[PDB]
């Protein structure tokens, strides 16, 4: 069930936008902990620049999640954002530990950034929230540039 | 094995201090993200100072095992960080899913914390890398102020 | 309606502007009765219940003015007057004799809970898409200080 | 009643002062409607400069009014500034609604201006409170600067 | 076929092509407006000046940034922005502005017509196009510029 | 016994202010001795709010404490703010250091702060310098705010 | 022989305010000058100190001068702070042009500074407005200052 | 010319405002040109070389403004209307079908190298010092921009 | 004679800028003034805007005027900025008392301002001193910008 | 005796360290007051700029102090701040209420940082937290960059 | 020795200075070389790289600023003229007939190694904790900027 | 004609001269910018707290200046000179004291130093043909020339 508001947004609309939101809660949790795990590890040409620009990709993900657990709590759910959950429920594939060049690291990103940027796009017109509607459109908006930054990087 | 580096602090040093590195970022991924699980889900007495107290000590340790990964990777080692690697690994115990009032998650919080900042308080005593130790220092100091902080908002 | 090169056409102006208006009153004394409960709560965690409705207050301050002006550029009449307030308003007259906290809260919850749940249906009834946008900016703030209202009810 | 305090001015100069208090609260509160009203609704010559010279005015006014408010609860009184206490209670001419002209949208606001601001300087002299009179002295020369600012202004 | 770069990004290949084109064209008629409002900015006088022309150093940076906002979307559905001067100059809707103009009520004027093009075809363009991604900034930009063309329609007497 | 100055307040109401400006100056930096004293040992429901409030309060203490004594020397005095003259001239009473919980220290803090307050409130009308005058008005405007939010988070 | 204005002031105070206002414009605005004048031509032991002291009064002084200057046109009068008006209205000899060194311009400032500021702290309660009341009271306490700060210089 | 108490001397008023245009005309396009392949690059290199074009772009539009605001002063007009550039730019249209960074570096430096040594010679031949001056640090900044821009090329 | 300086340009030139300097001092403290004189007493259309404006070229005056002093100064000589010399020494046309319109300051300072950044113009091509002509270049192209906005107000 | 805590740091040195903790607590406190009373008193060459180098001081004492205090509650301690303890467990001789001189209160603070300064430096090999340790080697940083700083304007 | 009231042993104070304008010996000729190389470097990441080298100039200043004032703080003087440098550091002269990107990195690799090296055996030898602390912290950022600097060598 | 290329077309013989110029006064300037330093570090006495952090003052300006002379070297396509051994071999100013302890004895050597280098960019101004190396050595002497002040205007 569901903790109670004063916040009338319907109960099946509450129950299925919780639903998405905490999924968009998962992925962004693990594109945030891949950012990180990219960035400590990258290595050869163009290292500081893209270096940099990960810890500012690492950021605004943070502030886009956050915006997501909250709307889902204000609905009466409960976000999620537990290691374990992460593991047991992402539907991205695990960082590689082995590779090593700038070159790999941002071919692995943008593979995992792109699965991601594409479904909250999708998201953005199926889910009943438009406070939702209009918090997907944001992150959608930087996913999208973020996905455009990496590939764009590719040599 | 290591990556190259003009780096010359001894064979057996670095890869001891790699792993006990890698550990301290484990642990303070899990309660990074077990922060923010907190921060979301409260509701009750004094909500609102908790919830914030809550946005700062995440900064801060983001901003330490941040130190960590980059010292474990100067030594010519590999930093992890992802959830599948932290799931694994973790000390800690899975955080409850449905706890809410503050008092819940705070009480669940010291619990956590306590464990982190009595191990690295130790692993500072231990660590051979100079370096290593200074960081974990830092991060003692304000895993203890936490910690404190935590438990003197217990009623 | 004021003359304006902003083509909109009038009916979706006229109506647009109306709920713009109506929806001005409810923020404007929305606005009033969060400081209102700001200066008469006393008891278990004033401080930072006493300074988050700061924060509520400026936050609504600047959602108002953008309905507001919204109104004018579409050609109408922005009203903010007290005395416009004091009998279009649709919620109840905030309570002078509560002292507490909690108190003031519950008075708080309900009546930001009528507003906030008004504007979500107001985002999907004007056909203004800029105003549509607004509301949702608004909206997305007010469900969050509802959500943080009741978040601090014992 | 006043509530309890050990704040220990007299209980005739707190019950009389806080009623000055609110009466200054009162229309503040008004000229602060007043004021955006003014300024949402003004076209013509000179509308740019004059719309940003009121928003300056606004937060300048809605700061002493707070200032009144919280001397009035200090002294163990209720700070009165809901919508309906004001309509009831207000001295000011309600705002024309009418009217578009920066050059009106002035003169109906130098009138309105002109009352507080004269009240108010009266005010300094006839409260028992120091606190209060300071108060008032500082807010006092803020309305009599703005309303030189607006009749400045006028053509 | 596809004159589109290549990217992981999904959005349906009809959507790109059109939507590229749309953004371009606000593209366009944005930085027109930015060289119109320097250009009535520097050679305005008369009563009301340094306060109108000051105001226009401010909606300069907002249009500048709206519109690297609706040039950068273009390039990541795989497009290419193009606002050379070239470009700009037989693809802008807008009629040349007058430099025989020296009051601040004629530059006035003169910018509310042409803003009040830019001001129709970008609030249209919201509902037209497919890419939700696109309509977001187009509703960005479509407040700016209604609050914009408010503002200069207020300062003529 | 005053030092030279071309400062020409009369050599009488100088020495009157000056004494009258050491007493506030000691009773305010004992104030704060006792506003650092509460807010390291407090521990209890709303400890980090009314933490973080007192180091608020700890700093304006300061500055018009600050600016009490830099009048005494105007005037051609000498300011005393040494331990040994606090302890040997305080008229507050020794703050308990047995004490734990939030609200017995908002209550200690109450006694306290009360006295200091209805103290310089008084003293606005005693003091026959008009700058003196004016610096225990802002100063009295802080503590009976403080006093007020001391006292409103008491239960 | 004043300027409209709904600001209601008894005429009469005006006229004697307005004066008295025009006449501390008047010499804040000497003292402005003769400070940059000694701030220039300084040359000596603690020079550069002395020197970056003397631009903090300015701002100060300045600063003063136009509260002095606007209130003055706020109760229909004209303020005066043209070159010649200075010249012929001042009461303060000629800042000398042949010193220099820093001693010798510290004791040329502080005979003058106290002109000034012995001067406007009488007219503090000599005069029947307010708000000047208030203004010279805050430029009281600087002006102290300043002389204080000038006077502990002097070797 | 327009009247102004501004006493320089006529003939001077007119070179001087002619010349200002010119460099007001370049610079903009350089502006323009800037942009465009800040949108359009790709490949190695990017992410900087995209945010030190940010760089240059706003260094250009506040010298061009000042050469504008000088020619005004004098008494002239101001020119910076799309289609005033896009006749009298004495610089090759810059290619729409370039994607590498490497490429549009070497596009940017043909541009930019035009412009910065049309200024360098400008310092010296007008008989204006403020136009002198603020072209001598126009001047300084494109010879940087100039030398950042050839020093990224592999 | 000049002060003693390692400074070593030469002896002829120090004593002609030195000259120059002062004179552009004490027309830029005239400007000063009465920039300040019509920021008061102004009165009409456009007022909030250009009254503004006028703070800022104060602002941007005495800095250059700063800058003038100091030069002269570092040469060996005297800079002079007293009331007294600027009452004797000013080119300027002393500044009408009661004119009140925006239109009629606006001419009064069109006239002065033309009249000094006339001057300064030509004071760059006329001084030995590279330095002395960069000082003055900046402030003229702040007067001719400063003059050029006056002008533009004029209807 | 302790406060409970989940800080596992053993009891015996748990409470040495809060001990030696407290003592510093005091002697910083007590540099604090001593540091402020120089301030005020001070005059004669090089005034305002020893003068306001103590007022930096003095924020850094009172920083180190705060840092110190609650790592001692952080071990389960009561931070001991009182004007009556810091009377009667100060090591510092009082400050002197009788000199004036720049060059006298140097002296006088000197001796006194000097011990403190010296007393913390063993302090750091003494304590066996290593927290307390870090915490003091900072202090002990500005302690000996304060005692340089104030030695050297000695003359 | 100069005197001052700072009690540590006359023969830990001796030893702790001459460690100490080491390492300042050598910080400000590594900081020298930072910009030297910033300057004159051309090639493939040009631009990251030479900021990236401002960033670690400044830090180099500061930490180098530290070892002086304790040296003194000790009753020592400070050792940091051209002369001193030339004559003391361990460190050989830098390359100034290089250009590349790449030819610079590896050119301050190894001159940072030797630096960062050095340092971190002296927290472990110094007697003075304020100058292992101190030491420690110049460690953490010389060890850092290595990493930065080898991380970027294709 | 061992310049670095690039489409920066200033005349050749310019270039060679200007950049010979700007290492020169480089040098000048890291060497003030080292001495100035050591002054700081070592001054004690009288009004030593202000020079102290004065000083700290002057060292940034030189830096940002000297860094403006290189970039412009190597602008024209040469090579910027920065090592402690260039300093050494290449410099003009005296080796400055490392037994001197007072503020004024510090300020003196400063003084002499501080002038040394002032009056030559001075000169420079004129004698360079690069206009933006000129603007450039116009700025570097206003605030050396300023600093000279500053340090003279505190010798007792
Ligand atoms: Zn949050
Ligand atoms: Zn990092
Ligand atoms: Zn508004
Ligand atoms: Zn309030
Ligand atoms: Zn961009
Ligand atoms: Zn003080
Ligand atoms: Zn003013
Ligand atoms: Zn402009
Ligand atoms: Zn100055
Ligand atoms: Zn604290
Ligand atoms: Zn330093
Ligand atoms: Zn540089």
């Amino acid at each position: 069930e569901l903790l109670y508001t004063r916040n009338d947004v319907e109960e099946h609309v509450k129950v299925a936008t919780i639903k998405r939101l905490n999924q968009m809660v998962i992925q962004f949790i693990d594109l945030s902990l891949i950012t990180k795990q990219a960035h400590w590890n990258m290595r050869g040409a163009n290292f500081v620049a893209v270096h940099e620009m990960l810890d500012g990709f690492r950021t605004a993900l943070t502030d886009h999640l956050d915006t997501f657990a909250e709307r889902a709590v204000q609905l009466g759910g409960v976000a999620l954002g537990t290691a374990q959950v992460i593991n047991d429920k992402t539907p991205l594939k695990s960082y590689p530990t082995n590779i090593h060049s700038v070159q790999e690291h941002l071919k692995a990103l943008a593979e995992r950034y792109a699965i991601v940027a594409n479904d909250i796009r999708k998201a953005i017109t199926e889910v009943e929230d438009e406070n939702s509607a209009d918090m997907f459109t944001a992150a959608s908006r930087d996913l999208d540039k973020f996905l455009w930054f990496i590939e764009s990087n590719i040599e």
